[PDB]
């Protein structure tokens, strides 16, 4: 679990969005596994606006942060799960690292701010949904 809180927005994995997220829906994209909802309180997270390919992510299944080198956001095949049929997930970045069910929502950060959230894993890999292209989160 986990979310990004920036301005009057909450960014979560679309497959973990709650009834309240859908009632206050701003934007969602099944191909990216992202959903953004509106909030009443101000969020203070800073979104990175950069092309960093190194950062640190939080892994809830280890209660630890790990440094990672990750690929540029791209279209990657993701196997069928109870949440989605087999498909290409867009804007996904892969890295070598531990990730298991329950880790989605952990933040990946670089020196500039929040880069994205855990969205996929297994086999010693971890996949992050990028949020750096969503410039409207800042306004
Ligand atoms: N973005 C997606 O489509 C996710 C949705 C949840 C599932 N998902 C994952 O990759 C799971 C692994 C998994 C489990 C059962 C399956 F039938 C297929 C794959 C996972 C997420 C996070 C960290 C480690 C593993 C894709
Ligand atoms: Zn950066």
């Amino acid at each position: 679990s986990g979310a990004i809180y920036v301005g009057n927005y909450r960014v979560v994995n679309r497959h973990l969005a709650t009834h309240n997220d859908w009632a206050n829906l701003v934007w969602e994209d099944s191909s990216r596994d992202l959903l953004v909802s509106s909030t009443t309180a101000q969020g203070c997270d800073t979104i990175a606006r950069c092309d960093c390919q190194t950062g640190v992510y939080y892994c809830s299944s280890r209660r630890k942060h790990y440094p990672v080198s990750f690929s540029k956001p791209s279209l990657i095949f993701v196997e069928a799960s109870e949440y989605y049929p087999a498909r290409y997930q867009s804007h996904l970045m892969l890295a070598v690292g531990h990730s298991e069910p329950g880790d989605c929502g952990g933040i990946l950060r670089c020196q500039h701010g929040v880069v994205g959230i855990v969205s996929t894993g297994g086999n010693g890999l971890v996949g992050f949904a990028d949020v750096r292209d969503l410039l409207w989160l800042d306004e």
